[PDB]
């Protein structure tokens, strides 16, 4: 399983890479815009913040397939092994086919439906990113979409993986993991919630208090 | 998975072959009739419109097994590697057996029931095409028929594949894919719906607006 | 159960009112636009085409709540007992509340989610119209949305009914009916498919042939 | 069904009361603290922002049952018919029993488990508020807890209602509604998401474009 | 729903009756033996510890039906309205029939199977007490037994109620409540766990901290 | 619920009538034959052994409807209010109709299928007796047959009851009770197993030992 | 999968062997009796009617194991590779074991229960034939029996196959195929129904009418 | 699958070994006691009655682990390759471990719970024998216990097999087989029921009558 | 499957290692504190009590990752091959990553949620220990958490095993085993309950009584 953070916050990535078993960092245009640093600045900084080991993802902006390929080349000049995110639209699918022919790995993003996601994998995408919370917020079922998508990839495009994205609560992430998703990307707030629990803190405090009671200290 | 378009519209096939990851094009007598061009004109055009890479399918018209075999030979003289569609009737099954003996690949079409479909595969058909929407429109369950048929082929005639056909909505196609169908053929309207979504367009617009807000342009 | 036709085709309404047990006719802005006749011409014609017995529905066009209320008054001046369709948007909900206070019956339309639909009923709508095929075509589950919506109304706003709408195949309509929808509106092609079956025609022909064989005629 | 907003934002309540069919407003200590206005200021402002029709809820702060009863009296002196929220702790349960004897309506809050919630209803609470997202975020299932709690109330304390609370996504609210909850309280962001959908906006725009095409305007 | 404590600890009952919404107290021979006080001392103390409002249950010791009836009379001379617990054995069933004829309310106890429990209700018992944890500890399913028993009573002896007993964890009690049991009796440790949660304490502390931050105190 | 014993053992009936809440005794030709006493001897003895209050059932032996009616009269001359068991065969159904016209209550016996059983109830039988273990032993599912039969009676012949019969293990009886059967008849061995359990005996012994430990006696 | 016809109608077999993909023909004593030709006449005629390529099955008549073995030798002298059908009775099982030792392939027939069928496979039968319709007609579930039998063979005697038999409707055959049966034998009427459908004929007629409309003929 | 008879009846074993495909014979202390012959007489007779090919099982009587090991050695001196049955108690588990170290194969018997059974396999037992009917008779579910036990062995101790035992009806044996049990032992009455069916006899009789009708005899 | 005891009771471990098939012993800070012996005394004693064959586990006490690594080194200096338990907190995850790099095997403990548990396995833990009863006691579902966690490990971190812990009743342990947990640790009371059953003792007593009846002794 590959676990990513969905962020352009370099300081946070450096701090959290020590804690989480990260495969890398994913970005998108809104995340990059929120951080205010251009791609040629922030991508290398994110790469460094993971000690040069993590995989990076970043998204094209052009609206024609040819423009998207040119964007991909720009991204790859910044980070040689970056995975290029392409929105799964008509022109995006055309771009994914072209990038497959060029040997540049892609992720099919802005996926709101399972068939849409599958098309991107059939076209060559290595990863497919459904926007779980967007589907949930807009009256659908993000989890059903993810469940369906994973099944479709495993039956029909088995080289491709779901990279589940767009989360407001740990439960959504848990449900994607239970559906079999082979990768996931978490925003910082959800990631931090997933490792901090009042019940866990209470269990550890009880261990400390019992140890103190018997041995007069809380250290080993 | 093999994805086909169900059409005789040469201009559309050329345009869509750039977008979709197509395995080829399927035709039937109504589709050919609607396009108004004879088989010896349209089939070579369709073959060219896919850059010579796609598989083609076309259907016999005769009502006796012997006549269907003669139709198959005519079709194969137009396109050497064409897959011949035979309606799964008593004479059709007899024809499928004869074509198997001749080494000509066949598809069993006009399938309205799972056992009917299985018989065509046991007789030698490489593909079996249930008419999903026809079953749905006539008070049955196209999806249950497809689900059943796919299970029957995988248990009892595992060399054969379901090629699901006859669709009025993307949901029918999705449900066939979730049932495991190893091939599918889409009419142009359903195919175009499967890659165009208001929610996806809105996600892409939001990315563009956020990028504009931060960087003063919408390009990378 | 209330069965409606979703059309502005006066000739077809006449012909089908004799066959179907219709409660009335629903229109929307696309349906009215397609027919090319203004509301003050077509609505009285549709009312006549059902022999003055059917209920009519038509939709507001304004984008502010106050404008929608004014549109409702215009519609009611054309057909005194017409049910006014209001899209379930923020201003639409505000309009539904105002129309409830005025005693004008409403339908909440353009429903793509169950919670959205429920809000329109809580605001006062007597009917809620999910767009089943639109949800299906855009990667969701129209049938799950209808199932959920009907359950929500029956638990939380039991005076309101689902009026299921937007269909490409009889199976969608059947599934809405099996989910419990107390009303439905069919486009003409789907309505005609629901009463014409090759197997039924074959059963009737067999009855006629057997009768002929025994009695020398096909009449009673 | 009773629909509440979970907020102390008086301007927003006034604006949203025109759109949503609100039963009232719920507050808690964090919400009140975030708004920075004391109870004796903000509660009367909220009451007015709903035109004097909505029900209000506010929470005690004391940690002994006797202190909580005194807090309840203070709250009722600000808003005569306010429902008093009491955290479901040992002293909270004792307070709920005392308030039942005094005839002051209560809500059992900070519910993280179904049995805990049931105990508050058996003690006399009219409403029980599970913290759905808190349970979800801390590795449980908020929806299973709500489902279980509602069943427990309907079997064992049928005068009491679930008032589902603590939401980060509309899907959580939908699932609570489907589980049968007779009341719910939404934060502003989730409430606004529940009434704004790209697919709905696109449907309305298509209606406008079709109308414009036929009639040369977008008004009725 | 009737909630009981399964104890002979008078001091604890007095303390917990202020917190829990108790219907009364159940005792059995082991519970009485553990407390070391005879029945004619402890039963009146328990009755007072609940302020004279709670129902009491206590168990016969004799092994013949006639002896059990005599024990019932002794118990009723200590507490006039006490419910008499009879083990569901052959002689116990005979005793339950006799006590029904005498108008003395009974509970069928030491139930390890659903049919056994039903027989006690058919014989006249008002309550039937499966030993949930005993069934669980001995390789069965206490919850399945309770689920089955409650269904049997509601179908076949609807005047009788399950009084679920014998618990080591709150989850067992929750599952009995979800199965529909109309009464339950909790040992003190499980009852205390059901009202004390680290996550709830943390929620209350966060409320206090937020209030402090804004207003400079933790009181209302 | 009506509980019967399936026996001709008069001594056992008398002993068990004190323990079980019996509605009566059922006999059949094999049971009567096994006991070796003629009907005119054993039926009165069984009636007395229940203190003149139990319902009795006995079976006809004739193979024609007319003969079965005559047998019914012979049975009624021995026990005036006896319920007459008739095997559900073609002649048996004819007899059941005749007996309905005469006002003599009947039970449809030797039922091996649900539809067969339903026919007997539609003909007038007050009770229908599937042979559960016979169906089980002969490769069917006695429990499915009972489940189906009970549903059929409640939907289609609601005045009739299932009287489940033919048991080798308590589990079969439990499963019939859980399926909703309103009456049941148990052979003596199964009945005795249903009230004697090693685990229950161990619970009672533990209560006695704990009481002895604390109070120096095992009596109350 | 192996598909058989269940018939002694030599003319029909010859005609149908051209249409169906047949593995052979099964006979039984009633089928042979109905055809009125002795085994030494009809078996060679059936073998010829399939062009010498189909497998044959025929049934022993003796009631002792030794007699059944002698019958098997007689059958094998008529058709050297015939599969010998043995009814699964006590003596039949003994015969199956003896025939296994002799290397003569057997089928266990007249199977009305799954355990009975499994015993025949454990004894050495290569095929097991449940009588589906007989089980259905006699108040059981033929499909459950087949489903269970197939599972038992695949777990416990995996060299053996279910040869499902005894059908009145195509739906029974479909359900056996869906249960996984690796062979089936169809009576002629059911086989003919499985390849003849009014809806399929209507689809083919529509293709012809559309082709005629466009090209002025119905031939290719 | 290994099929055993649960008996000490030497004459019956000889007769049935010709009919059933037996793997051997199991005995227990009650079975041996019922036959009245000592182990050193009956075990060699049973071994002979199966022609020297069947596996035998017999049970230790000692209550300490050391005594059980001595009993195992005595049993193995009578039948060199006998499988030794050890009750799964604390001392039994200790004995199973010792016998594993000595290389003497064991069966863990008197299993009334799945975890208990699993422990015996983890300790070294090759077979684990749940007492299905005992669990059923005592208010549990023998089939759930067997289902659970088989799952536990296959996951956690895959070298061990369930040997299901203790049966009063063929249905119990069928359900154990459907649960996957790799071995089973049947008492003689259940075994005989499993091969004798009135419906099967009637099928064979009909075949005979039809053959007679056509050919004037009932032989081949 | 690996079975552990959760204890620091050296005498009990020695006694139980003769009965149970133990893989080793787990300790935690409360267990060690309860035993009152320091780690450098008790761990070698536990190791000896299992004859030097069992695996041991013990827990770090430090709150920073660097401190936890130092604690791990101290533990490994006491017992060279000990598995080091680390609480799954932010610093614990950081420690698990460091220990993975150092090649020191770890267990992720104090797990109250499935995602939390998975993170510890992704970070390098060989075992993950959910606190089953703690989750149950605090209003969750310990069994659902274990079920989910095991599925997550098998899909996403297949080198890791669930070591289920924290039990009050054998049923909890059974349900963990049925969920697939590859290891488990039992407190002494639960372990002892799992091998002691009144029904089993009664079965063994019946065997002894039958043997006595036939042979005049209870020994072999
Ligand atoms: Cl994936
Ligand atoms: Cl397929
Ligand atoms: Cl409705
Ligand atoms: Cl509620
Ligand atoms: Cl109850
Ligand atoms: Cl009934
Ligand atoms: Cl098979
Ligand atoms: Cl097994
Ligand atoms: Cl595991």
């Amino acid at each position: 399983h590959e676990l990513y953070l969905d962020t352009s916050d370099v300081v946070a990535v450096k701090a959290l890479s020590r804690i989480f078993p990260l495969a890398g960092v994913t970005t998108n245009p809104s995340i990059i815009a929120a951080g205010k640093k251009p791609l040629d600045v922030v991508l290398p900084q994110l790469h460094e913040a993971m000690g040069g080991q993590g995989r990076l993802f970043a998204e094209v902006m052009a609206t024609t397939a040819e423009g998207m390929v040119n964007d991909a080349l720009k991204l790859r000049s910044i980070i040689a092994d970056i995975v290029v995110k392409v929105p799964v639209t008509a022109e995006g699918l055309a771009a994914i086919k072209m990038l497959k022919a060029e040997g540049i790995p892609t992720l099919g993003t802005a996926v709101y439906g399972a068939a849409q996601g599958l098309l991107s994998a059939l076209a060559g995408a290595e990863y497919v990113a459904p926007f779980v919370n967007r589907i949930d917020a807009q009256g659908g079922s993000g989890i059903q979409t993810v469940t369906d998508l994973h099944q479709l990839l495993k039956m029909h495009a088995p080289q491709a993986k779901v990279l589940a994205a767009s989360f407001k609560t740990p439960r959504q992430a848990l449900d994607c993991l239970l559906a079999g998703c082979e990768s996931i990307t978490l925003p910082l707030d959800v990631a931090q919630q997933m490792i901090s629990y009042p019940a866990v803190d209470a269990a550890v405090a009880k261990f400390e208090q019992d140890w103190q009671g018997a041995f007069g200290r809380t250290s080993i």
